[PDB]
Order: structure tokens, then sequence, then C-alpha cells
């Protein structure tokens, strides 16, 4: 059908894809009609320029007409910076173009430069044209984290030497996450984490105590994930929510502690073996040094949900001894809907009653 060029604005989506697999080719164009007409020529010469021949906030890539008379076969290498949604941090991908002219009695396929000058099909003149984008292979791998990388192509629509049509704005969204470091991180502890309750006697009997232990959930992905489903558990599920130390030795002889969570900005009373399901939105975050569980590496510091878990105990008449429990706290980031794994740490709590 015939079409007049002219601005345009487009969307796409990529993904989502997970940072544990090489990216594959990502189509944003494919052979899109740009410009045709049956009767007259002046689309014989369509050409496309972005706005900067080096600045890559909409993409970079030749910005004038190509001044050969020589036809570029091939594809323009374009450079457009991406800035992930919640860090803000920047960084550039390739995005390759090319064109392709329609002819009314014969055919002449080749992909053109975006910049190229135009040519005649068995000395026919165009009638019109098409656009083809594409992300190559293996492009996202170069990115540092999870997260929502957006850009917004910008490329100018052309007669070569000759009228501006527009310009059209492309829209692109990737969804890159990052599954196998989804996790619940610790800043001092980089495995088996353990707190003392830090009991002291206060005479009549009576034992206080109260500790912390830092922590951070990551969802691989930018703390883009709208809600979290969190929870805190123990060894000893005596099914009344409360959690207990066991004393080394004497199995029968427990000792109450509670827990408490700032969880981003947000006090919340965790007990034992209930979950919790919080809305992200509200929530604060913070940037951590968060490394990889295994693979892929995350290069940079990354945003995260923090959260301080304090532990208190006041205990009345304990035995004398070492008490030991187990926390398993498990975490489990929001999804569209896929539906992620959960992840979980364990944190060894001690406590000694000590009279002396």
């Amino acid at each position: 059908a015939d079409k007049n060029p002219g601005s345009e604005n487009m969307t796409n989506t990529i993904g989502p894809h997970d940072r544990g697999g090489s990216s594959p080719i990502y189509n944003i164009l494919n052979s899109y009609l740009t410009a045709y007409n049956g009767s007259h020529h002046l689309y014989d010469r369509m050409s496309f320029l972005c706005l900067s021949s080096q600045n890559t906030l909409n993409g970079a890539c030749p910005s004038s007409d190509a001044p050969g008379t020589a036809t570029i076969d091939g594809e323009t290498n374009i450079t457009l910076q991406f800035t992930e949604k919640r860090s803000l941090i920047k960084r550039e991908l390739q995005i390759k173009g090319y064109k392709q002219f329609l002819f009314k009695n014969a055919n002449c396929p080749s992909k053109l430069a975006l910049n190229s000058s135009h040519f005649q099909c068995n000395r026919e003149q165009a009638s019109g044209a098409t656009l083809s984008l594409y992300i190559p292979a293996g492009e996202l791998n170069k990115l540092p984290f999870g997260g929502v990388w957006n850009a917004v192509l910008k490329l100018n629509v052309k007669r070569r030497y000759d009228t501006t049509y527009g310009t059209y704005t492309i829209n692109i969204t990737v969804n890159l996450t990052d599954k196998g470091n989804i996790q619940i991180w610790l800043p001092q502890f980089k495995s088996n984490a353990r707190v003392d309750l830090n009991l002291r006697p206060t005479g009549g009997g009576t034992y206080i105590g109260r500790n912390s232990v830092d922590m951070c959930f990551y969802d691989g992905y930018s703390t883009n994930s709208s809600s979290l489903e969190i929870r805190f558990q123990d060894d000893n599920s005596k099914s009344d929510g409360k959690f207990y130390l066991k004393k080394i030795n004497d199995d029968s002889k427990e000792l109450v502690y509670t827990l408490s969570l700032l969880l981003a900005g947000k006090n919340l009373t965790p007990t034992n073996g209930q979950a919790l399901n919080i809305n992200t939105a509200s929530l604060e975050t913070n940037w951590n040094r968060i490394t990889a569980v295994t693979m892929p590496e995350i290069s940079v510091p990354v945003l995260c949900w923090p959260g301080r878990l304090q532990l208190d105990a006041k205990v009345k008449n304990p035995e004398a001894g070492q008490y030991m429990g187990n926390i398993k706290i498990t975490f489990t980031p929001s999804s569209q809907t896929l539906d992620n794994k959960q992840v979980e740490k364990n944190i060894t709590v001690t406590a000694s009653v000590d009279p002396v």
C-alpha cells in the first residue's frame, strides 16, 4: 500500500531475559515500511540519520547523508545509551540498522547502511523503502546487573540531500533478570551467620539480652519487583509462633526470644513461621556491594531492600549453660508471572546463661 513518511512513535519490550544466559538477537523493526508510492519517485532515496554522530543519548550513528555516490552495502552500527530504571546507571549497547529499497519491476534487496546513497535496480528508480533494526546476539551480556534498562532511539527519516520527513522515536525496554543472584545478603557474613543474644543477669534470676543482624533483600532486578515474601522460622516448630534456643546437651531446657525487623523504613514483628507479604513501592533501598551467588558476576554495587533484625530476650530463671538455635530466613521477590524461586539464609543464634 502507499505510505507517506513522517514522524512515528514506537515501543519495544525486550525480554524478560536472564543474565545467566547469552542474549539472542532481538528484532526491533523487521522490514518495516517507511515510505512507498506507486506513481511518483519521491521516495526513491530514503535515508535515516541519528541526531548526533557520537552522542549516544538517542543513538549515535551517521548524522548526515553519506557524501560518496558509492552505495554503502551492509548495516549501520548505532551506539545507544540505556538507563536502568531504579539505579539510574547508564550503559551503551549496539543496535544494528539497515534499509532496503523497493522497486516496482525488479528486485534488488541488498541491505544498505541507513546513510547510503540511493541506486537504481536495472535502471529503475525505487518507489519506497523498509527499515530494519535489531540488537545483535550477546549484547545484553555486557550489562552489569539485572534491572529494567530503557533507551529512546531517535532517527530522522529523509529524502537524501532533500526533505526531512520527520523523526522515529523508538522506546526500547529491556527487562533483564538475574535469578541466580536473588539472595538475602548479609554484610557481616560471607557464610555461616551467627549472633549471640549477649545475655546478662539483672538480678532475681532474670536475664536480658539484645543483638541484631543486618541484611539486604536483593531481587537480582534492581528492586523493580513490586512485592516480596519474607519469613523467619526455626527448628523447634511447636506451633505457637515463638522462637526457642535449646540448651546444648539438654534439649528439654529452652529459652524464648523475640524478633523485630526494621525493613527499609517499615517496622515489622516476625513470628515463627508467619510469612510477611510486603508491597515494595513504599520501601527504601540501599546500595550494597552484593556479590554473585555463583555466576554471573555482579560487577558494581546494586540496589536492595535493607533490613535490621533485632533479637530480644527477657528471661526468667533459665538454667546455666550454653543455648543454641537456628533461624531460617526465606525470601521470594515477586515476578510478572513467571514466579521466582525462594531463597534462604540461616543464622545460628546462641546465648550463655552465666550467673558469674
